[PDB]
């Protein structure tokens, strides 16, 4: 349940901050809490192209597989290889040390699609409360 | 958990059986035994293609939901119809009358990136332990 004030949202709980060219993309807070301890993290190759909504990869908890999707289109530039050896990263830090790809994003206005801050909480609440 | 020794296995829990031109894919011990009692299983069409790393399915337990993703790319020839009426053959029998779909192998050699049965038995080992 942290949110971060200046990144994009999508409601499959993946984030994007996009400064200049480039965009890195992570899973959120809310997803690590809920998928409980990451134990292997499957990456893209360098040079792939990702679509928005597509899957590009996956997180695996000890208890299930969760598949992550794109949340904007582009060509992965680079791959956070430290993540193999440290799943971890992802339950300790989704916003920082667990970034998992850079893309150069390919039809950058597909941002505008996405939920702020703001309406990534309300929508989580929505999702929790259904419950 | 019980692994075989002639399968393929990929890290995300799923096994390949390789015979002939068929693949046929399901979910290892370990997988549902993490997951707990199946609940529903959601499969694909005979003559839908699949992709290597890429979901096909999901399994939903009483705990968790998880991505069913497939270990080697190629079109579903087959799908385990018995599954909807009887969710549980994954949990009692993994290996067997549990499989989930038959493939036509696509590209064989993506076999060769599979982790045997020593090396899956390993890899749930760091998987299972504390860190």
């Amino acid at each position: 349940s942290n949110v971060l004030d200046g990144l994009k949202y999508a409601p499959s709980h993946e984030w994007v901050k996009h400064e200049g060219s480039v965009a890195t993309i992570g899973i959120t807070d809310h997803a690590q809490d809920h998928l409980g301890e990451v134990v292997f993290v499957e990456l893209p190759e360098p040079g792939v192209s990702v679509t928005k909504g597509k899957g590009f990869g996956a997180v695996e908890s000890v208890k299930a597989t969760s598949d992550v999707n794109s949340p904007i289109s582009g060509e992965v530039i680079e791959v956070n290889t430290g993540l193999t050896g440290k799943p971890g990263l992802i339950n300790s830090s989704p916003y920082e040390d667990g970034w998992m790809i850079k893309i150069k994003p390919t039809s950058p206005d597909e941002l505008e699609s996405l939920l702020g801050a703001k309406e990534y909480t309300k929508f989580c609440e929505e999702e929790d409360a259904a419950h």
